[PDB]
């Protein structure tokens, strides 16, 4: 079956089927304790949104201005920002319109199907993969719960910083241990972070003469949202990388920050030239790691299975296997291959390319821009086809990502 978008109003009326109010994944922590429930709305089969703040976590609980010294000088901060309905409406479209434009290229399409099939691997009940809440939410009605539906993905709006993007495995253990893990996504589509990239084609004072230099450019949200579902799918493969750092000055893993390092995680979810010369010993560690975790569930816990139902077949569209039931081994060749896609194939850069996104060229960036607000959802301005860079408008090549485009609009900070 061909994938499509569900599209929904922000009014339209709870069903049990794509509309519910959901109970939050993280109620059971002393920091969510009476919240919600949430409407939320499955824009994709286990994919939905949930037009709220993020304020799950012990960094995202507090939505104003931190108490602390700053983290990120390039942050702006609203508590208000989405309590209103015309403000959840807006951001309903707007995730709406950027999975569209995700959608509307195979290798984004291929995404979203990977994170809709790709279900955390069960626990074993009486012999059967049974749903816990690792792999589902659940729609609570009058502090009932009618249902537990499937979900790999839950994506909300921003945490305290408006501007910001993340992503959240529900579970530590079953992030990196081959498991898989629900994520939540935190996700702006209307405030951004503009970026310096060297460029060309822009209005220029006659007296310069050698007119290439470093421009302002906001990003595709587009973008940003397949930044977080790269993150999404390593942690529904359980294998996250975010207790590792990769540090430029010796190429090295080490476990701990440096001076001159990125997480090992960001490095390859955002790929481009900072990915190209790692080590042949880091690559085949990552490899051996997630093999020797996949072999371990297939032995302790796949083959306990003794019920063939739905999530088994799920199960043996997510991870290649051999053999029969009780019995299967890894399918080493399927899963290098499907690994080292998700790993190494799969990043921002990549897909910016494929889309005609530009992007910048290191994932830690050198200074801080003010974020600008920018309306995606004025056709003019950005198309699911295109993004901001309409061909038709004379836009194309990315100069409708240029700072000075009308539609990036400066916020009074
Ligand atoms: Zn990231």
């Amino acid at each position: 079956m061909k994938l499509e978008i569900n599209k929904f109003n922000y009014n339209d009326p709870i069903d049990g089927i794509n509309v519910i109010t959901m109970r939050p994944p993280r109620h059971s922590d002393k920091i969510n304790k009476g919240k919600g429930p949430f409407k939320a709305f499955q824009v994709i089969k286990n994919i939905w949104i949930v037009p709220e703040r993020y304020n799950f976590t012990n960094n995202t609980n507090d939505l104003n201005i931190p108490s602390e010294p700053i983290m990120e000088a390039d942050a702006i901060y609203n508590p208000n920002y989405l309590n209103t309905p015309s403000e959840k409406d807006e951001f309903l479209q707007g995730v709406i319109k950027v999975l569209e434009r995700i959608k509307s290229k195979p290798e984004g399409e291929k995404l979203l199907e990977l994170i809709s099939s790709s279900i955390p691997l069960p626990l074993v009940s009486n012999g059967a993969l049974t749903l816990s809440d690792n792999e589902t939410i659940a729609y609570q009605e009058n502090n009932n719960i009618v249902s537990n539906l499937q979900a790999n993905l839950v994506i909300y709006g921003p945490g305290p910083d408006i501007a910001n993007n993340a992503t959240y495995g529900l579970y530590s253990t079953p992030i990196s241990n081959g498991e898989g893990t629900l994520s939540e996504v935190s996700f702006s589509p209307f405030y951004l972070k503009p970026f310096d990239e060297s460029y060309g084609n822009y209005r220029s004072l006659v007296n310069i003469v050698n007119k290439f230099v470093k421009r302002e450019f906001a990003p595709d949200p587009a973008s940003t949202l397949m930044h977080e579902l790269v993150h999404v799918t390593h942690n529904l493969y359980g294998i996250s990388n975010r207790n590792f750092y990769y540090n430029f000055d010796t190429g090295k893993i080490e476990t701990s920050r440096q001076q001159n390092s990125l997480i090992f995680e960001e490095l390859l979810t955002f790929g481009g030239i900072d990915s190209k010369a790692i080590s042949s010993l880091i690559i085949k560690k990552i490899i051996e790691t997630a093999k020797n975790n996949y072999t371990t569930l297939i032995s302790e816990r796949l083959n306990t299975v003794t019920v063939e139902n739905d999530l088994l077949k799920y199960i043996k569209n997510k991870i290649p296997v051999q053999g029969r039931l009780g019995n299967f081994k890894l399918d080493t060749a399927e899963f290098e291959k499907k690994l080292n896609t998700i790993l190494f194939v799969l990043n921002e850069s990549n897909l910016a390319q494929r889309f005609s996104i530009l992007v910048r060229k290191h994932y830690l960036k050198e200074r801080p821009i003010d974020p600008i607000y920018v309306n995606i959802l004025d056709d003019n301005s950005y198309s699911t086809l295109e993004g901001f860079n309409i061909s038709s408008q004379g836009s194309n090549d990315f100069q409708g990502q240029l700072l000075e485009s009308s539609y990036f609009e400066k916020i009074e900070s």
